[PDB]
């Protein structure tokens, strides 16, 4: 069974930690229309998607049935957590997913450098060796361990089938998981961690791809 942690929806700011608003100056406006095949959409010309913008409901001309508003919406393809072999505990997918498609947000308590040193130090002096933090930016750090969603149970591969994307939300930075390819219904739902995931130093990557590396990211 994996160790508890609390549902959250959206992400925690924690201590000196913000989470900051802007205004429809700082926001792109499409002009995609309510009569397109796929408004605002995963092939369309939507200048909000091209540029990792979601569309402000009130204002996007495709009104109703815009389809950038993927974060906000938290419509989320089926998931299941699983046991795998080395890796510990992971997530699959129970449904078929498009490529490009959104698969998930990348959901925690939002903490600082401060804090996050902190909660190694502690991870590292306790043996602890299943970390789930991930760079919002140079101030703030997402961590899913106490508080998150079903992207805390995604491991690293070094052949992943979907990966991070910073995208500008009611003016604010959000991390979401989008699939780099069409993923069959029974598949792990994997990305690359790069340098995005702090504390894994000395791991061995278990992903098991060909052309693996060795190190997570
Ligand atoms: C975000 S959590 C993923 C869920 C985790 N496997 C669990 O059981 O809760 C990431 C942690 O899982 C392990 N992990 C993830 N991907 C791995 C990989 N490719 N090789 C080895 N360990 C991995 C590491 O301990 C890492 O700190
Ligand atoms: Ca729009
Ligand atoms: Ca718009
Ligand atoms: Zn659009
Ligand atoms: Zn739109
Ligand atoms: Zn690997």
């Amino acid at each position: 069974k994996p160790p508890p942690y609390k549902h959250i929806k959206v992400n925690r700011p924690i201590g000196r930690v913000q989470i900051f608003t802007a205004d429809l100056s700082e926001i792109p406006r499409c002009n995609c229309k309510a009569t397109d095949e796929n408004p605002c959409g995963i092939d369309s010309e939507c200048i909000n998607r091209m540029l990792l913008y979601e569309c402000h409901p009130t204002v996007c001309p495709a009104g109703g049935r815009c389809q950038n508003q993927c974060f906000s919406k938290r419509q989320y393809p089926e998931v299941e957590i699983f046991r795998t072999l080395q890796r510990g505990w992971g997530l699959r997918t129970k449904t078929d997913i498009k490529k490009g498609e959104f698969v998930n947000e990348c959901v925690g308590e939002l903490i600082d450098e401060e804090e996050c040193r902190a909660r190694i130090r502690y991870a590292q002096e306790h043996d602890i060796t299943n970390f789930y933090m991930l760079t919002l930016d140079k101030d703030r750090i997402i961590d899913a361990g106490p508080k998150g969603n079903y992207a805390r149970f995604m491991n690293h591969c070094c052949q992943p089938n979907c990966e991070t994307q910073k995208w500008s939300v009611n003016g604010d930075t959000r991390v979401g998981l989008f699939a780099l390819s069409d993923i069959k219904a029974g598949t792990e739902l994997t990305f690359n961690y790069n340098l995005e995931c702090l504390g894994n130093g000395k791991t061995v990557c278990k992903c098991g791809a060909p052309n693996c590396s060795g190190f997570l990211g």
